[PDB]
């Protein structure tokens, strides 16, 4: 309670209080609420010149030291920055943004630094020029992407905007700091080399030193598990001391470190538990809000204080030439350079150009550097106009760029909402409007609230919209029909996703796509643009192929021991040498010589039970000649210590690093192997989850469109489009399977373990829903799931592909008998087929099936209307042996292949042998009824809301009738959803109408009779309901 009191607190504190009230106060007037933080702060100033009490509180940070002002505020305001944007589109639009943020901060500053040298009558030098340069070009976009977040073309303009404030505030920071020291802490003057080193330092280190500590941090919250106060922990020790070290220690640029840190922990986002990430995000934006409130409060302070004591007259004339200048100097940049951008990512319209001209509001960042000038400046009039004119083009920024902005977007017409958008916006509200009606009937006959007042009910509850055959006609229909199968892609796609089915990152690729060529003439969506997501790129193929070969050449705890040994003999092969560095602690240092000859000695035991072993093999393989290489120079340089000017021991110091180091390749190589596998594993990843959720998108809109576009011939090109579209997606899929087998195994047991714990969550909210589990209970089961979800990103990143004696026991009808899978195992023969060889051709009898363990075959039949490829698992022949009429499609090999073949003749003997109520008839039928079915329900189900995925678990609780006990069916409504026929022929009881084998019964038939034929026996599949 005495004077000693933290007083710096109540500032912290009554700058949040503030804050609010100019947050609330402003939310809907245009000015933003920075510039009322600006002026409360002058006013505070100026009171705190005539109070002392109030000066005892300012104190402690209107004169606070500038290396705890860099070292606290400057890595939140970038880590946010960095860790708030969407970095995909980011990274696929990089050079673009490189291009305008780093060429482009250059050209600005020195023009600014021009300017200041020539206009103000301050003369300065070129170093004071350029720090001003450098704080001029600073850019704070918030509050304009905020708004292209909202109106439109969020992922093209909104992120090169971001990320063009992002990389020049990273770099003016980095200009400032070289600057700075040669105007306040000056140096002799340097060297051509010496200078060339600086700039590695700050250009590359940086960027290097981010790297490392992102990844070694990125490696540890992959292995943390039900512990989120770690991992919140864990991010803000990393990105703090990654400033700390690398900006004091290592002499390295802090803030482009935090830069790269900060992009890649957005980028492994997979890696942070999905609790962890919602909350972060919110924390770091807590974090950069009271840092901004912070400094706009010390700048409104310290410039009424000591700022505007030094301003005279002509000082505003500048202000204004000043703020004129750098606004057609940003603009000119971005004109010069558009020829540049136009060419590569999505280039400029002169309308995008105008908005991140007038866009480029000036923010902390700018302030902040300033008020180092300030302090630095030891009331040198230099740092009263430094922050003048950085407060000054603040607030005119401010105040005239930020109010104006929404009209500018208005007039420039990019805040118009599309059709489709006002559309969707109409229906939902109409939707939830007709909701609230049912509910307000429903209510009404409630007892309990029958007294209730039901205007104010009806008033407050309502939701409004927030937006409130001839050439020509042939044209019109097609421009219907195109958009109408987009906009049912992206619909598949969200549905998809919301059923876990994809990946966020494919889903943004798609529906990006999908958008692209709904504003483009005559543009669907082109396989031809979506390659990009599966083409892995040359050099790691490469990699692995030569890394295996460096490896591919008895005991276990051998290398695990040695390598321990060596990992640790480090220590006094640097402590030693650097220490005699200095030299050039005696007694204690010989200590080391002595260990020295223990680690000899354990090497030489190593060498000789190595040797014991191999025996006369040890000198096949190349990697042991070094292990004996290093024992020779052990031995040679033990002697001269022992035995016997400075080539004995100068020689010791580097060989004892040369030849004792470099044997940990043997072990750090097959990790590489690994890593090189992980980011094939990464992209083939993406390429799977986009391409099969094209096709699953292809085939939901296909059973839409033929209920929405008229005219046949329209109907026809977009189901050619369709399909031309999914053949070539299944083909390049199938063949990445043959170039990296293990890797596509591991990324289909990664789905499907995805998939099962998706589904499991869904039972355990099912049943939290239904009251059978608890609250607590549940949240229990939950964890488990989302812990096994978290240990699928550590999963191995290749399993070796399954022996073809494998595949035939996982197959669908020989799962988990036995006695069927030896009988199958032994009578089934495997073959070899070389490319472009027929397996079968059409009409040929059903000799058997094929079983693919191996390549890719093309399906190719009458029935060129039906065209497919089929690889690894994928069984040929079911339809043919049951029924024994012909083949459907020739089979044509795309690639070396390899089939497991079983004669139709050993398929009649196990359907004879095999004859349990699981029987293989019936199993047989099951797996080809459920895909003769699922087309027929999806067809029905088009309008609705299901996925392919719901359709066949729907399909999945039904089972085929055993028309040998009763030879005919019955429907029921309240017990039984669908019936399916899928071979023969049926007749309605009551009319003995025509049913054709593959048709599904309508609801109104109430009985079916069949006909007691052999040659077509009928195949019937039914599904009831939950409550049987």
């Amino acid at each position: 309670l005495h004077a000693h009191a933290p007083k710096v607190i109540v500032f912290i504190s009554g700058s949040c209080l503030f804050g609010a009230i100019s947050r609330s106060l402003f939310k809907k007037l245009p000015i933003p609420y920075t510039v009322v933080l600006l002026i409360l702060g002058a006013i505070l100033g100026v009171v705190a010149s005539n109070v002392p009490l109030v000066e005892e509180h300012t104190r402690d940070v209107a004169h606070m030291d500038p290396h705890v002002l860099l070292q606290i505020f400057l890595p939140v305001l970038i880590f946010e920055s960095a860790f708030a944007m969407d970095v995909h589109t980011f990274m696929r639009s990089f050079s673009q943004v490189c291009i305008l943020a780093l060429f482009g901060l250059v050209v600005a500053s020195v023009l600014t630094a021009v300017l200041a040298m020539n206009l103000f009558n301050y003369n300065w030098n070129f170093s004071e020029a350029m720090m001003f340069g450098a704080i001029m070009s600073a850019t704070d976009p918030v509050a304009v992407v905020a708004l292209l977040k909202d109106l439109g073309a969020s992922k093209q303009l909104g992120t090169i905007i971001e990320g063009e404030s992002l990389l020049n505030d990273g770099c003016a920071i980095v200009i400032f700091n070289v600057f700075m020291k040669m105007v306040f802490f000056p140096q002799l003057t340097s060297t051509v080399g010496q200078n060339v080193l600086y700039f590695l330092q700050v250009a590359v280190a940086g960027p290097l030193w981010g790297y490392a500590v992102a990844k070694v941090t990125v490696f540890f919250l992959s292995h943390i598990f039900n512990d989120a106060l770690v991992e919140i922990t864990i991010t803000l020790a990393a990105t703090y001391l990654t400033y700390y070290i690398g900006d004091i220690w290592l002499e390295v640029s802090g803030v482009l470190a935090v830069v790269v840190l900060g992009l890649i922990v957005n980028a492994e986002k997979t890696s942070i538990s999905p609790e962890v990430e919602v909350f972060l995000h919110r924390f770091w934006e807590m974090l950069a809000y009271l840092a901004n409130t912070l400094i706009f409060m010390m700048v409104g302070v310290v410039v009424t204080q000591k700022a505007l004591v030094a301003v005279d007259k002509m000082d505003w004339f500048y202000l204004i030439i000043l703020y004129l200048a750098i606004t057609i100097i940003r603009g000119m940049v971005i004109s010069l350079f558009s020829p540049i951008l136009s060419r590569i990512g999505y280039g400029l319209t002169w309308r995008n150009a105008v908005i991140m001209t007038w866009g480029g509001l000036r923010g902390a960042v700018g302030l902040a550097l300033a008020l180092v000038v300030e302090n630095l400046a030891g009331n040198d009039v230099i740092g009263s106009k430094f922050l003048f004119h950085t407060a000054g083009i603040v607030v005119l920024t401010l105040v005239i760029n930020a109010t104006t902005i929404q009209t500018l977007l208005r007039i420039l017409g990019m805040s118009d909402i599309s059709i489709p958008k006002r559309l969707a916006m109409a229906g939902a509200v109409r939707r939830i409007h007709e909701g609230q009606n049912r509910t307000l009937n429903m209510l009404k006959s409630d007892r309990f609230l029958a007294d209730a007042d039901w205007d104010i009910a009806t008033a407050a509850c309502e939701i409004s919209d927030p937006y409130s055959p001839s050439p020509r006609e042939f044209a019109d229909m097609m421009e219907e029909a195109r958009l109408r199968m987009l906009k049912a892609e992206k619909i598949s796609y969200w549905k998809q996703f919301e059923h876990g089915m994809l990946a966020r990152e494919a889903l943004r690729l798609l529906v990006q796509h999908a958008e692209v060529a709904a504003d483009e003439k005559d543009q669907f969506i082109l396989v031809d643009d979506l390659k990009k997501s599966w083409q892995i790129k040359g050099i790691y193929p490469w990699l692995k192929r030569k890394l295996e070969d460096l490896i591919s050449e008895h005991h276990m705890a051998f290398e695990v021991t040695i390598n321990i040994a060596i990992v640790l003999n480090i220590v006094p092969i640097i402590m030693e040498f650097v220490v005699q560095d200095k030299m050039a602690l005696q007694k204690i240092e010989d200590a080391l010589r002595i260990s020295n000859y223990v680690f000899f000695v354990i090497y030489a035991i190593e060498a000789i039970v190595k040797i014991l072993g191999l025996g006369r093999h040890y000198i096949v393989s190349h990697w042991n000649k070094f292990d004996a290489f290093i024992l020779v120079v052990a031995l040679v340089d033990i002697i001269i210590a022992e035995t016997l000017s400075s080539i004995k021991v100068v020689k010791l110091f580097r060989l004892l690093r040369g030849l004792r180091m470099l044997r940990l390749t043997k072990a750090l190589i097959p990790k590489l192997i690994l890593v090189v596998n992980g980011k094939i594993n990464n992209q083939l990843s993406l390429g799977y989850d986009v391409g099969k959720g094209y096709i699953i998108g292809e085939e939901e809109v296909g059973k839409i469109i033929d209920r929405m576009v008229d005219n046949k011939k329209i109907l026809r090109e977009l189901k050619h489009i369709s399909e031309t579209g999914r053949l070539q997606v299944v083909k390049e899929l199938g063949l990445l399977q043959r170039e990296h087998p293990g890797i596509a195994v591991s990324v289909k047991t990664r789905q499907a373990i995805r998939t099962i714990l998706n589904h499991s969550r869904e039972t355990i909210h099912e049943l939290q829903g239904a009251g059978l589990l608890d609250e607590m209970e549940a949240h229990k089961l939950e964890l488990t799931v989302e812990i096994k979800m978290k240990r699928l990103m550590n999963a191995p990143s290749s399993i070796p592909p399954p022996p073809p004696e494998n595949l035939l026991k996982n197959v669908s009808w020989l799962a988990g008998d036995m006695k069927l899978i030896d009988f199958i195992k032994a009578r089934a023969s495997l073959l070899h087929f070389d490319y472009g060889e027929v397996i079968v051709r059409e009409g040929d009898e059903s000799d058997g099936l094929f079983l693919i363990v191996s390549g890719l075959v093309k399906l190719y039949g009458k029935s060129e209307v039906f065209e497919d490829y089929l690889t690894v698992g994928n069984v040929i022949g079911e339809m043919g042996v049951l029924t024994k009429k012909p083949r459907n499609a020739t089979v044509t090999c795309e690639t070396t292949v390899q089939v497991y073949f079983i004669t139709a003749e050993d398929m009649n003997i196990a359907i004879d042998t095999f004859t349990l109520y699981p029987s293989l008839e019936y199993r047989l039928w099951r797996v080809v009824a459920i895909r003769i079915a699922t087309p027929l329900i999806m067809e029905q189900m088009a309008f609705q809301g299901w996925t392919q995925e719901k359709v066949k678990l729907h399909l999945e609780r039904g089972y085929l009738v055993d028309l040998a006990e009763s030879h005919f069916q019955f429907n029921i409504d309240a017990t039984l959803e669908d019936v399916i026929l899928i071979n023969g022929t049926a007749y309605n009881a009551h009319t003995r109408e025509e049913i054709r084998s593959p048709c599904l019964i309508s609801r109104t038939v109430h009985k079916l009779t069949f006909q007691y034929t052999a040659t077509e026996e009928p195949r019937l599949f039914v599904v009831r309901n939950a409550e049987y």
